């Protein structure tokens, strides 16, 4: 099954393209090699800083006739600096337009965390600290149901919340709909076991995020793990005949998770979508998720 269904009826692709740190100028090469490759999802957001470039390609895919729009599933989040509720929309309008499309198909709160609106992504203080502002995620939730019931995105959903900050929302008075995702880091050294058990058990699907340990990473130091160089998955790669990364993505696909690899690399696109052709064993997904060491490239 290449597919997961979600708890608004629609059917997710388990693969899509991560797009945080693709270049403007090469994004739009990347996300047009992908869907020729067989990608239908990409991963997107409006603090990636390349949304447009990203919609040239979605654009250049359906006049060419490669695939139409109801055959792609486009994710996109909405920044921290805007969840005032007056906000929400506005932000969601500025990424379908940006994009170049009519609708999402799902839409996420990028961050539990609200910051000061205005025109600085990150607004930091003397302490080195964010200046939050005054939202919180129940009322910024009932702002995105208005999306959906206004017909721009499909499912709404959230992204780095924990356990409890999901409770929150599912228990929200007045809820109308319940989050379709959490999009989480998730990789053999940060495994989530528990909010992931929680979210599943609760009909809420899981995106695992920087699936290869975000090698490209902003400072990345050599003292650093990394996955793609870890011996013992390098040995269950090479049992496989499988690259790490390939072991590193068909991972959390045996978990029931959804995972956005990024490149920008064509033979890496290709490559990372080649792993519908063999399983990991039990032993296998045993061993990797006791190399949990609760260590995020997202603090
Ligand atoms: N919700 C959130 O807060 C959040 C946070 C982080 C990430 N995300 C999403 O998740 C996506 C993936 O996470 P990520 O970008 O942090 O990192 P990642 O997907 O774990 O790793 C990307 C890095 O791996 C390299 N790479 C890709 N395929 C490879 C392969 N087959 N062999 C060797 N190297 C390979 C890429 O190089 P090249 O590109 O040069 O080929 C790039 O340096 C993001 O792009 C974004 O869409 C969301
Ligand atoms: C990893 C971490 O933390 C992070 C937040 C981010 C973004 O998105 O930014 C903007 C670009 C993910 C970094």
């Amino acid at each position: 099954a290449s597919r997961i269904l979600l708890n608004n009826g629609a059917k997710m692709p388990i693969l899509g393209l991560g797009t945080w740190k693709s270049p403007p100028g090469q994004v739009t090469e990347a996300v047009k090699v992908a869907i020729d490759v067989g990608y239908r999802h990409i991963d997107c957001a409006h603090v990636y800083q390349n949304e447009n470039e990203v919609g040239v390609a979605i654009q250049e895919k359906l006049r060419e006739q490669v695939v139409k729009r109801e055959e792609l599933f486009i994710v996109s989040k909405l920044w921290c600096t805007y969840h005032e509720k007056g906000l929400v929309k506005g932000a969601c309008q500025k990424t379908l337009s940006d994009l170049k499309l009519d609708y999402l198909d799902l839409y996420l709160i990028h961050w539990p965390t609200g910051f000061k609106p205005g025109k600085e992504f990150f607004p930091l203080d003397e302490s080195g600290n964010v200046v939050p502002s005054d939202t919180n995620i129940l009322d910024t939730w009932a702002a995105m149901e208005e999306l959906v019931d206004e017909g721009l995105v499909k499912a709404i959903g959230i992204s780095n919340f924990n356990h409890l900050q999901v409770e929150m929302i599912l228990n929200k008075p007045g809820l109308k709909y319940k989050p379709a995702v959490n999009q989480i880091e998730c990789h053999p050294y940060l495994t989530q076991e528990k909010l992931i058990q929680y979210c599943q058990s609760k009909g809420i699907v899981v995106t695992a995020y920087s699936p290869l340990g975000s090698p490209d990473r902003p400072w990345a130091k050599p003292e650093d793990p990394s996955l793609l160089e870890d011996p013992r998955i390098k040995a269950i790669a090479a049992k496989h005949n499988k690259t790490t990364a390939q072991v590193l993505i068909r991972f959390p696909m045996q978990r029931n998770l959804v995972v956005i690899p990024k490149s920008v690399t064509p033979e890496r696109i290709a490559e990372n979508f080649k792993v519908f052709d063999f399983e990991l064993s039990s032993q296998d997904m045993t061993t990797l998720l006791s190399y949990n060491r609760n260590w995020r490239v997202c603090a």
